[PDB]
């Protein structure tokens, strides 16, 4: 509707906010955003408020009319037909109150949602209006996430507050008036009940604080686990080859052991909160009626069950809703104050030729130096200015100065004509790549195609699946970097400005593309235009009309889940006996809950059947027992669900983690790191932190719904006939709703993230989108994405309302059946029985909707459990240890034999080694040579049995097939292709099994000459390394990987580019260290820098299929028909000459030796 779409709805609130800034400027006070919101929406809040007034009035009137119905039975006489008519009157009024609440909820459930959405959508408008106009200072001291958190979090508070806000008055007023009504019904004993009620307020508030401390304290372990698990999952191939699986197992078990201790202790406090909500009514009624009878009053059914029904009214609003409102209105005011701050944040000022004179600027006046100083320049049509200089020269400060984003500190800047800007970091928005080029301009195909061909972009637009109609993600994720760079320039070239600002786009592309862009676009296409080009591509500079060189900031030069999933989730947590015990204690909790209320009905009947008086010792004694058993079972049941379900979450994580460790590497190839880690971060998260609560809350309420129906059918058995249709309706109604709702619920979620992602993209682009003065267009696109989500959300609202307005209709019917049916059968039953029937009947709505709501949340969250259960059942590597284990001296020589070996990364996959058959002699030096991925990397995966080979691999006449994987993998030393360090001690990275001497460690750390860094690091070998050891250089990480091999003594060493991350001199020196440290080893080297292997005793040359050469490299080089000679000949003449000279000399010496 036009009255609810974002532009109209937001523009009015902004009008009030500015007027609250015009006021408090015509006045010395500061502004209030709360005044602006209130002054805008008070007309809606009032009607939201009147519903609460009328609703809470009827909820209090229901108990009083219930008293009139029961009063029919307390003095029943079948001869008074008029009394029967009058009871039907109140039975009518009690029905009307019931359907009134249904309609009030049906209206209120609409207007609260619409009022909340309107306030949210108006706030979204003002926040995004600012984001297009933030100062570039503010965009420094604030971040993309911190602004998006406004939309993604702080604004979502407002439509929660609009629900609860009026309970901040309705709660207190109801507690007062219900206290007054209880006083008229009971007398002073009503205070003893309310004393408990106002104590559960602080007591539940305290448990919330104590829980929040444990919930805060446990998050440190969770992040430590998840970060450890992330490096475990990321590094898995290196973790596997080192056999360090037992090390990271013992880390994760200790992290998980400590974490679940906190999750259990926090969960028990949270079980105590829900136990309080369950027992609260029973304690409140117990202390009330105990004190009432001790004052000598006698229990009669009307007074009791009116009073019990009144506590049922005030309890829920005072204990649940009033604290929820005070909490969420606190969240409101922190959000309002945060949004007030952001809306007041610094803005961009309200700012053919370019002319700049005496120009100086500071990004921060607190800087020790200017960020630009004493610049001056001017440039005019047909001129190209090239801007040149080192890193930190100020080049990007100049262009952002000319664009006017960096204001001048001194001097002056002026421009005439349109300015184009292309940013070095390319930027793209959710839309067609064509839209990413047209940027809202009219589409003209010829200038467009000229742009495409001038940008040499036609191929990429022909390769995209839907062509240039391919939707690009809000960060360009479906383009390559070089496409989005060229797309980002193509935009500016279509916009055809008078002045171009180019911030080094020519570095985002190859020299050929760069010269194609520079020559064709910049020189030829922009030939008539002003250009200012910053670039590191100095190669063209003589083409520039003028050159400005900068340094240090100044100028230098100019020139649904199945039952089995539920069964496994419960059975995995505890023995079969405890789950039976869990069911019994759940039923025992609810049966005892009912039975004390039945006991008042029995006590009422007995008092009515009677001077003489009841023996209080019996009735009050049993009443104390039944109340106490509800407390005991209510507590025990709460703690035991949490124990069984958190214990299940402990067991299932451990089975899943052992499975993930034992998964074959192929599992981490076919599933990405994020999707695996999401099992541990989200799904185990729910299984720890939400699903146990939701199960307990569902179970607690569901048994209580069965309690209402059970009491009613136990007291009036003929109600079972009206209920079987009512059940049949409900089952069909739920089935129909869940079939249709799941789609609209998804649609309402999938349409929200475009709002945040459009903002998040719009923030990254702010420089360029404001450059074209595209603000107001990019505001309408937000209003389109916002008001399109509003449309999706409105369809969800009507769908949910259609269910709710009849889910509470079947509940309203149930009250009619009990209310009127009780009178139709009035001859059969006594007043206390009818009081028990109806006081339970009156509580059905509210909790019945909540029971069904919690059913949907359980059934949804169980998807997380099914998603972990699939990972308990992964395929496994062969056992770490077989029955046979090699003698500890093996390998004694390190002879490796390949025999007819084939390998494939999957048993369903193509072969990537075939018939590989070769002998490697002990102490022999072998180089592995061939095309990228042509067998080379598969050989390492085969030798370590990362995927099982076909054919036979022997080590010292042991078949590697017939021994445990840790026998094989431990007894071979590997220096990986990409080095990895793990977050922990330097010692844990050198010797996690703690089996090398500290003298040996230091000797290795000396032998790699890393000790200087370990002496520079404060903790020596015990120093805590950074994230992945980022404190060390990638070269130093290779030094650590060399040390590990030095420590791990083995006959067999495998090497893969192990030194390529090092400068050529230190690279070749640590190559010499390898020769010095492993001269005795059998060494297999995989490399591309043939200079690293030319001195091998043999080189294996692999086709992608087969071992084509395997011989002395000199003999291979003398075999000019070898691929080895062809390869060195392809490298070049001097390369082959150098290599062949080295080979000849070493071959002669090794033959002479």
């Amino acid at each position: 509707l036009p009255e609810d779409r974002s532009q109209h709805l937001g523009e009015e609130l902004q009008g009030y906010w500015d007027q609250e800034v015009l006021r408090a400027e015509k006045d010395a006070r500061e502004p209030s955003l709360t005044k602006a919101i209130i002054k805008c929406y008070w007309k809606s809040y009032v009607v939201l408020g009147i519903f609460t007034l009328i609703e809470e009035s009827t909820r209090v009137v229901q108990p009083i009319i219930l008293g009139k119905i029961i009063g029919y039975f307390e003095n029943y006489d079948p001869s008074d037909s008029a009394a029967l008519y009058e009871a039907h009157g109140y039975a009518g009024v009690l029905s009307a109150c019931t359907l009134v609440l249904a309609i009030l909820h049906h209206l209120y459930f609409y207007h609260v949602q619409c009022a909340g959405m309107r306030l949210r959508v108006a706030m979204c408008h003002m926040i995004y209006r600012k984001a297009l106009r933030l100062s570039n200072s503010a965009m420094g001291k604030t971040t993309t996430g911190q602004i998006v958190n406004l939309l993604s979090n702080d604004v979502n508070k407002f439509d929660q507050v609009t629900i609860f806000l009026h309970f901040l008055w309705a709660g207190p007023l109801q507690a007062i008036v219900v206290t007054a009504l209880l006083w008229m019904e009971i007398g002073i004993s009503c205070l003893a009940g309310m004393a408990v009620l106002i104590i559960l307020l602080p007591l539940q508030s305290c448990i919330g604080k104590l829980f929040s401390s444990l919930r805060s304290k446990t998050a440190a372990f969770t992040d430590t686990r998840i970060r450890t698990m992330n490096e475990v999952i990321t590094g898995i191939r290196i973790i596997k080859m080192y056999a360090w699986e037992k090390s990271f197992a013992d880390l994760i078990t200790n992290l998980r052991r400590k974490e679940i201790s906190k999750i259990l202790r926090s969960s028990y406090l949270r079980g105590m909160n829900l136990a309080s909500f369950f027992v609260a009514s029973k304690i409140i009624v117990f202390v009330t009626f105990t004190t009432y009878v001790f004052l000598g009053n006698v229990i009669t059914a009307s007074r009791v069950f009116v009073a019990v029904s009144l506590y049922g009214a005030v309890r829920l609003t005072v204990t649940l809703f009033f604290p929820s409102a005070v909490e969420k209105v606190s969240e409101a005011f922190v959000s309002i104050r945060r949004i007030k701050n952001f809306l007041l944040l610094d803005e961009i000022t309200q700012l053919m030729i370019v002319n700049v004179q005496d120009f100086t600027a500071f990004w921060d006046k607190a800087s020790d130096t200017p960020t630009l100083q004493s610049l001056s320049f001017t440039v005019r049509p047909g001129e190209l200015l090239a801007v040149v200089g080192p890193v930190g020269a100020g080049k990007s400060s100049l262009l952002s100065a000319v664009l006017g984003e960096l204001p001048p500190n001194q001097g002056q800047v002026s421009v005439h004509g349109r300015i184009a800007y292309v940013s070095q970091q390319p930027w793209v928005f959710s839309g067609t790549v064509r839209s990413n080029i047209l940027f809202g301009k009219k589409y003209e195909k010829e200038r467009y195609e000229k742009v495409i061909k001038a940008c040499a972009l036609k191929k990429d637009l022909q390769l995209l699946e839907d062509g240039d109609l391919t939707m690009i993600g809000d960060r360009g994720t479906t383009l390559s970097g070089g496409q989005k760079a060229r797309v980002n320039l193509a935009r500016a070239v279509y916009q055809d400005a008078d002045i171009y600002l180019l911030d080094d786009p020519l570095s985002a592309v190859d020299a050929e593309v760069s010269r194609h862009l520079f020559e064709l676009c910049i020189c030829q296409a922009l030939h008539e235009k002003i250009r200012i080009l910053v670039t590191h591509q100095l190669q063209y500079l003589k083409a520039a009309s003028q050159i400005l060189i900068l340094k240090d900031g100044q100028m230098v030069q100019k020139g649904k889940v199945g039952f089995k999933a539920y069964k496994n989730y419960f059975t995995a947590g505890a023995h079969w006996f405890i789950i039976i015990f869990l069911i019994l204690v759940n039923l025992a909790a609810q049966v005892s809950y009912i039975l004390q209320d039945w006991w008042l009905s029995y006590w009422a009947n007995q008092q009515s059947a009677l001077t003489e008086k009841l023996d209080l010792n019996w009735y009050l004694g049993i009443y104390s027992g039944l109340t106490a058993s509800t407390v005991l079972f209510g507590i025990v049941r709460s703690l035991l669900v949490f124990f069984v379900l958190v214990s299940s979450s402990q067991t299932l994580h451990n089975q899943m983690f052992e499975s993930i460790l034992r998964a074959p590497v192929l599992f981490f190839d076919r599933n990405p790191i994020g999707r695996i880690l999401n099992r541990f971060s989200k799904d185990i998260g729910h299984m720890d932190d939400l699903l146990p609560l939701t199960y307990l809350d569902f179970i607690q309420t569901f048994l209580q719904v069965i309690g209402v129906v059970g009491v009613a059918v136990a007291v009036i058995p003929w109600i079972a006939i009206p209920l079987v249709p009512l059940g049949i309706v409900f089952f069909v109604l739920r089935r129909y709703f869940l079939e249709t709702s799941r789609d609209v619920k998804r649609l309402e979620s999938t349409t929200r993230s475009p709002v945040f992602s459009h903002l998040s993209s719009s923030l990254q682009g702010l420089w360029t989108i404001r450059a074209y003065k595209a603000e107001q267009r990019f505001q309408e696109l937000f209003d389109s994405h916002q008001d399109l989500h509003s449309e999706a959300w409105f369809l969800f609202l009507t769908t949910s309302r259609w269910f709710a307005v009849r889910l509470d209709a079947i509940c309203a019917v149930f009250v009619i059946v009990v209310a009127f049916g009780s009178l139709i059968l009035a001859k059969t039953l006594d007043a206390g029985q009818v009081g028990l029937a109806l006081s339970y009947a009156l509580t059905l709505m509210g909790m019945f909707q909540w029971c069904v709501r919690q059913s949907a949340e359980v059934e949804n969250m169980m998807i997380s459990v099914e998603r972990v259960i699939e990972y308990t059942d992964l395929e496994k590597e062969a056992p770490w240890e077989y029955q046979k284990r090699p003698l500890p001296s093996w390998p004694h020589e390190g002879v490796i034999i390949f025999d007819n070996v084939n390998f494939s990364y999957s048993l369903d996959g193509p072969l990537v080694l075939k018939h590989l058959t070769a002998l490697i002699k002990s102490k022999e030096k072998v180089g592995i040579v061939g095309r990228t991925g042509a067998g080379k990397s598969s050989l390492i995966a085969a030798l370590f049995r990362l995927s099982e080979p076909e054919g036979k691999i022997w080590i010292d006449k042991i078949l590697t097939t017939e021994i445990g994987l840790h026998d094989l993998r431990k007894k071979m030393s590997i220096i990986p292709q990409e080095p990895v360090l793990f977050t922990g001690t330097m010692r844990k990275n050198l010797d996690p099994f703690n089996e090398h001497s500290d003298e040996e460690l230091w000797n290795a750390l000396e032998e790699v000459q890393l000790k200087e860094a370990i002496e520079d690091l404060p903790g020596k070998m015990d120093t805590e390394l950074a994230e992945s050891g980022s404190n060390f250089s990638v070269g130093q990480r290779q030094l650590v990987c060399l040390a590990r091999a030095i420590l791990r003594k083995n006959r067999i060493l495998i090497i893969d580019e192990a030194t390529a991350n090092v400068d050529p001199r230190t690279d070749e020196l640590i190559q010499k260290k390898i020769r010095e440290k492993f001269a005795h080893c059998t060494v297999l080297t995989i490399a591309h820098r043939l200079n690293t292997i030319i001195d091998s005793d043999k080189i294996m040359v692999l086709d992608s299929g087969r071992l084509k050469e395997y011989d002395e490299p000199y003999v291979l080089l003398q075999n000019r028909d070898s691929l080895f000679y062809k390869m060195v000949q392809q490298l070049g003449k001097a390369e082959a000459a150098a290599l062949t000279e080295t080979a000849k000399q070493v071959y002669f010496k090794r033959n002479y030796p």
